[PDB]
């Protein structure tokens, strides 16, 4: 019933804006989940930062990494929007500084210099998500080329319910230990850049952490949260969009009423 009823509103919603939306939401608290073209394709631009953000903490406890450690990059010609990494070019940042950076403001330096050195570039990225059993996941070029979003490119995609499923494991479940998750926790309720998305579709009373993505092509925009309500369970919500025309603008407007949607079809 409130699945019907919800499917029909994101449906308008796409013919609305003639673009596409995929959606999956779940309530860790009841089971119920929601999910529109859950299984089909769309670009991550740069919401697969908060997942690089959780490799990184990974490789920490596995103690490959030390999350204090100094990552040094004075001579390196930073990559566009770079707006943390390019302040501390003359000292260096530490390791967790670097990553949490990369999810909070969405930095391309912090993230194709974590990249480089301490996964394996785009390849291990996929490797880590493979890691963790999602299938779905792929990213194949770096920062900003991964950012394209022409329709029928499966490069740097994945799905939404991949993408809600992975968060879920990471954030919620016990891929991270006690300690690490809720570092990774922090830094997904610190994010900088998701106010008119996800945030603009919850009282502000409940505690969201959340990674957006702007490809700035063909409409392209995302976001994906942990929800943590008062007294109850937290909800996983994932909301993609792109549309039809190269030159689109993206609908932040369009994702909150998504996400408003999914919310209310699983609560
Ligand atoms: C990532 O997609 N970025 C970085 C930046 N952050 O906004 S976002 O977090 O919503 O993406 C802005 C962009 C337009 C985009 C980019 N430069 O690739
Ligand atoms: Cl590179």
């Amino acid at each position: 019933n409130k699945s019907d009823a919800a499917a029909k509103q994101i449906k308008k919603l796409e013919e609305d804006f003639d673009g596409r939306i995929g959606v999956f939401a779940i309530d860790t608290g009841s089971g119920n989940t929601f999910g529109y073209r859950s299984d089909e394709r769309f670009p991550l631009c740069s919401s697969f930062k908060g997942f690089l953000a959780a490799a990184v903490l990974e490789r920490v406890q596995q103690k490959k990494l030390d999350i204090n450690q100094k990552v040094k990059y004075e001579s390196r010609d930073l990559e566009y929007h770079s707006p943390i990494t390019t302040k501390y070019k003359g000292s260096g940042m530490t390791l967790g500084d670097m990553a949490s950076a990369a999810l909070q403001y969405s930095d391309n330096g912090a993230t194709n210099i974590i990249m480089e050195r301490f996964l394996g570039g785009p390849e291990g990225m996929t490797k880590f998500m493979r890691s963790i059993g999602d299938n779905e996941f792929r990213l194949d070029r770096w920062e900003l080329e991964l950012n394209t979003a022409i329709p029928g490119d499966k490069r740097d995609t994945s799905t939404p319910k991949a993408v809600a499923n992975s968060l879920n494991k990471l954030a919620l479940g016990n891929v991270l230990n006690a300690k690490v998750k809720a570092i990774y926790q922090n830094w997904l309720k610190g994010n900088t850049t998701g106010d008119a998305r996800i945030r603009a579709s919850v009282p502000a009373d409940w505690v969201v952490g959340d990674k957006t993505g702007s490809c700035g092509a063909y409409g392209t925009a995302n976001d994906y949260a942990v929800i943590w309500p008062k007294n109850r369970a937290p909800l996983i919500v994932s909301i993609y969009t792109t549309r039809k025309s190269k030159d689109d603008k993206h609908s932040d407007k369009t994702i909150a009423e998504a996400s408003r949607i999914a919310i209310q079809a699983i609560d």
